RNA sequence: AAAAAAAAA
């Protein structure tokens, strides 16, 4: 017999229902998650039995929407699901992203949350079910795990926030922002607003989390009800006697070290200090573990750079908090793509091309919610020879398919609509150089390149990452941090929008709580550092090209007859292939009968019209049509015309006067106009050549 | 001027033509096998050399079709031959599964038997003839290998066995079975049959073996004639001192720990034990080898669990052999799905889950016998925390893609056809705790989720998985074998089908000498035991649901008369394609006039049967004729009815007099009625609206 | 291949049938394409030279011009 | 012989 421990609750307007214990029992724990009809199977495998050596938390969260959820059979050709979608491996970064920092310091064990989708209702998106899945599963396992977790989901609609909106109701709002904290204080925010102004954001993020405080009182509930024992895991014990040893030496010279200006030389000191408290440490003793050393250095950096920047001293780079790194915008850098920009900030830089084409290129996504045909593709490639090291390129990584939809959320705010701009623009923007806050910069990048190919955007965006650091309640802010500060640093929080509001935020605290007003001080240094980088951005291009780019696609539009769309198609479109062929474009075909000519240049787009029209041209009366026969025999030459239709000039039909031979009647080149009477129907169109030849 | 050595032999109607020293002379042997113009080229490369420590054997059989064997260009946008598909790698398996026992113990050599297909007769299926290459080229290459192995794929018409039959006939067999097995004993048997009774099924089985016997006799022959010298390998001899201060000094007290009943304690004990064993042996002797310790161990444990169920004490969970474990059954487990049911056996489980799709879904597979549509879709999903550890997720592996086919011959025999019943049935079973038996439990589910979702299937089905262990003279046959059962077990049976007859016969024996009246008593405890299971699935689900449920896409079928297609319809698919896209349905035509509704909902349904009926709308007498006349001309009244039924009013049936403005007599939109007079070949349609206004 | 035969172009609607359905039934049963063009040239395109001999052979039952000294199956359905 | 335009581218 099966015992299922069912616990629902009402959260907004479902009644989420937490059921475990009767499916996957061989798991760790497995929680079947499920608001109102929309369900989600999460589960989690811990093993028990640390890798030997083992230096980073190796936690791994795959996300599987099968399709037959939505209830319907797969598209692929292999008729099944296969490697995760882009979506999918968004909402698994999505899922991750909150968990990581709550595992206490020095965990190493393997786990593994494989949260699945058996069954989905359109009005209600899983995601948001997911993750309080992941919480419940993590929670009831017994794996060290600080806190359940809630997650929420916040719209704007009228003025007033609401909680977990419907799909319906998320077309009407201005803000779809997901907000995932601990009892104590906010986790994440990964949301994509619509030019609102910091304070309605903030607002926003209060919101969600003080609500979905009721997801984590009832996650506990659960927890205490039919939960398993908490692992015997302690951490390793501080070796204060080692640390006390190497901080005795090493702590005054890496502060001088780290205290003078330029930066390669204290690589190379820091280097060798490194390798000559190595070498101490190991032939002192043999046993040490290099790891362990390593470990002790990472502390010492971290230890003496956060004392540092607390105190107000300068900071590695050698700027204050506020100042940002210089800039150098760059435009039309790349000769034939339809617009192009590179945008240089320190060493952070993101050559960006944008690249019209026309609605047969919008990709057309097949997701559990609904179909859906997308017309702003940003893609975002992250290179190995960017952070100066080899690698294998391949597939995106993970990391790269979060920081496209990032860049494309800090975008899609100022987009114009589609009836005012009949494209599909794709982004990508490629990062030659990273140093920190890649992503924003791939942004400001993507606001140039649009204004530049010529898309009417609104006004253009720029992203800024920022830090924070903070010990008790002595706190400061940073600015445009690099990636060796975000490492200590306790915060990294990037907003992305235009001079008039907030475009996107992602937040990602990592320690104890922060305030309210922290975030809103955060949020204004934010909003200044923005505005700067706006104006220098502005100083190249103000105002988007006139035009597009030669280059790109032009529009040209022909209206045909509802028979000739499928005249055009001929078989399995072998017409519309030659044409294409032949003319070098790309013409799109609708049941109504309208053409649409895309082309390059000019020329190309009229040869395009003629070549159709002489088939579409329907032949008139009185007026002659240009024939010519491709084939003569004794018995009679019949003058193909073309348009699927073709009229036979019999021999018993040219004259009374026997035709000995066509080649003596009809030469090879005897262009003749042919005098037509009518349009016949029976397949055997009259032509004659006889009238037209009498003078 | 190298030459071949040909040894052919008749196998049936078809002659088989063995063939070696002609080609991949480099490869340790390699032999193209030819039957009836099909040829597959079998190739084995065996290393010398065991990798240092190596401890499973690692030998892989690939399996390519090349489809430049039918004479054709692949259909995939490279052109070239991708990986393998799911028949290649069934096939794969097919190969494996009989030669893995075969090889010696300790062999550890790695081994791999490539299989190219290179030219297919659409008739002659080239598995069979890929299992007689794999067994000539390994009997061939001198790798040790106890003997040639001989298939068949008996057929059963008209109540009597066929040997080898080729597709045309095997349209109407019922029963498939490849009986593989070597002269002693039959190694392995793949069946699929429309509920034939047991009796029946063995007797395939006998038959098969004695008919290929022919081929093991010549290809011992050809291997007598151009073989090459066997290697020289000795098994590894057993150490007899660790042998005796392992068993002398435990073996006892693991034979204690085995009688306690429960699981944990003994788990306790056991742990314990080894322990122990281990310690005083490191003690004795730290050089002694810890692996070969545990190796040892297992040897032990397992020779005290096979002596136990031999006497016939309790097994290792404490049923008796015949009883099966405990069950639990429900249907309609999630929400939204089309059907699903939760079959949970003992500490096995699968959440299976059908989900109808219309006609356009059917995966359309090309393999070398000819394109062929499958409309019956089954996918086994084998996720990680199933077994309680973490993992990979990713593409399917090979033993799913096995289990998969396994489970759908099962279900198979039992499913409706295609008149009865237009759908896509694909039915996903995601194994959520496996402990044995998996498969089959994933059938029982698919046959309670194929009875919810409302297909009518003719008859639930079940599976059930034997297990045999034998000695000497003595055997004891086991049923719902577990998991750890099975390594100790020697041969597994799989038996799966109604109370009726068998569907599915799948069996790996190992041992050699099993009489064809174990195997009955056998496949009589297996019919006991598949008939308990089906009476416990009784109780949920009694019989097929008369309606499917309401998300389900839903299809209807009405008859048309099939001249008048072309009428309604007209050239160019302009009014299917409008219809299609107004009603958002799809409508095919049939040559009889057969057409199909498909759409996700009634209402659209029904009003696209409207659409369909107006157009096709008869001449019923004393139904109202409706025409609305916005516009006269001098010519005739033009009215928009649909259909191109127009009809030129005359002015001569207006009035006596000239009409100097018709507007006068004739009102503009009031209704005239009109009777068709007639309906000539030229689509002459005629209005009468004097006779029509009396009558 | 491709199978070209010339056959009288007046000829083609007797065979052609009422809205194509001899066509269409005589490619469905031999599983080729057969393409006739006004002038009566009569092209058979097959997959393999099986197919196209079948194909060929039903074309030359039916669609063969008249010819003196075949005879015709002529079977009574009722009395 | 009824019909845009390719995971198986």
């Amino acid at each position: 017999m099966l015992n299922p421990i069912v616990r629902k609750f009402q959260y907004g307007q479902h009644t989420v229902t937490l059921e475990t214990g009767m499916m996957a029992r061989q798991a760790t724990a497995a929680v079947m998650v499920s608001m109102d009809d929309t369900a989600v199977f999460v589960t989690v495998v811990g093993q028990k039995k640390a890798k030997p050596g083992q230096d980073f938390f190796p936690l791994t969260v795959n996300y599987q929407e099968r399709t037959y959820a939505a209830g319907r059979i797969p598209g692929s050709f292999f008729r099944r699901e296969g490697r995760p979608s882009e979506g999918e491996t968004l909402i698994a970064r999505l899922i991750d992203r909150p968990i990581r920092p709550l595992f206490p310091e020095g965990f190493v064990n393997e786990v593994q949350v494989i949260a699945t989708v058996v069954s989905v209702n359109p009005q209600v998106n899983p995601d948001i079910v997911a993750m309080i899945g992941a919480s419940a599963a993590l929670s009831l396992s017994g794996i060290p795990f600080n806190g359940p977790i809630g997650a929420a989901r916040v719209g704007y609609i009228n003025d007033q926030y609401v909680l977990n909106p419907t799909q319906d109701e998320l077309k009407e709002s201005k803000l779809d922002l997901v907000v995932a904290g601990t009892e104590a204080a906010v986790l994440m925010v990964e949301s994509e607003a619509q030019l609102l102004s910091e304070d309605q954001m903030l607002g926003a993020v209060v919101f969600g989390h003080e609500q979905q405080q009721v997801v984590i009182q009832n996650i506990n509930e659960l927890v205490k009800e039919a939960g398993k024992p908490r692992w015997d895991w302690q951490p390793e014990p501080v070796n204060e006697a080692l640390n006390a040893r190497v901080a005795a030496l090493a702590e005054a010279r890496l502060s001088d070290a780290y205290r003078i200006t330029d930066k390669q030389e204290r690589y190379a000191q820091v280097d060798v200090i490194k390798s000559e408290t190595i070498a101490t440490l190991l032939a002192e003793d043999e046993t040490l573990d290099e790891n362990e050393l390593g470990e002790i250095l990472h502390a010492i950096e971290k230890n003496v750079v956060r004392s540092r920047v607390l105190a107000g001293e300068p900071r590695i780079d050698g700027r204050e908090k506020d100042m940002i790194r210089g800039l150098d915008v760059r435009t039309g850098v790349l000769p034939r793509t339809h617009g192009s920009a590179l945008f240089t900030r320190g060493e952070t830089q993101a050559l960006v091309t944008a690249t019209l084409g026309t609605a047969r290129d919008a990709q057309v996504l097949d997701e559990l919610m609904g179909e859906r045909t997308d017309t702003f593709l940003f893609h975002y490639n992250f290179p190995p020879y960017s952070v100066g090291e080899t690698g294998m390129v391949g597939s995106p990584k993970r990391r790269e398919i979060g920081h496209g939809r990032l860049a494309k959320r800090g975008v899609l705010a100022v987009m114009p609509d589609m009836d005012k701009f009949p494209y599909t623009v794709r982004v990508v923007s490629e990062i030659t150089e990273s140093n920190g806050s890649s992503s924003m910069a791939s942004v400001c990048g993507a606001s140039l390149a649009l204004m530049d190919a010529g898309v009417p955007i609104k006004a253009a965006v720029a992203g800024i990452a920022m830090g924070l650091v903070k010990e008790g309640d002595n706190y400061v802010v940073l600015s445009d941090i690099l990636g060796d500060e975000d490492h200590l640093g306790d915060m990294d929080f990037k907003v992305a929008g235009s001079r008039d509001g907030i475009s996107a935020l992602q937040m990602d605290i990592k320690i104890e709580g922060i305030t309210k007003e922290i975030m809103q001080v955060a949020l204004n240094q934010a909003k200044g550092a923005r505005l700067h980088i706006l104006g220098v951005m502005e100083q190249a291009i103000n105002a988007p090209r006139g035009d597009i780019s030669e280059f790109a696609p032009r529009i040209h539009t022909i209206k045909i007859n509802p028979d000739k769309i499928k005249d055009v198609i001929g078989k399995g479109g072998s017409v519309i292939r030659a044409l294409t062929e032949e003319t070098g474009t790309t013409i799109e075909i609708e049941d109504d009968g309208t053409v649409k000519i895309a082309a390059t240049d000019g020329e190309k787009a009229k040869h395009a019209i003629r070549r159709i029209e002489e088939i579409t041209a329907e032949i008139e009366v009185g007026r002659v049509y240009t024939g010519k026969v491709t084939r003569i025999v004794d018995f009679g030459a019949f003058v193909a015309i073309g348009g699927g239709k073709e009229g036979l000039v019999h021999i018993s039909q040219i004259a009374d006067k026997r035709v000995e031979k066509v080649t003596d009647y009809l030469q090879m080149g005897q262009e003749v106009p042919v005098k037509v009477l009518e349009v016949d129907r029976q397949g055997r169109i009259r032509l004659s050549i006889k009238e037209a030849t009498e003078q």
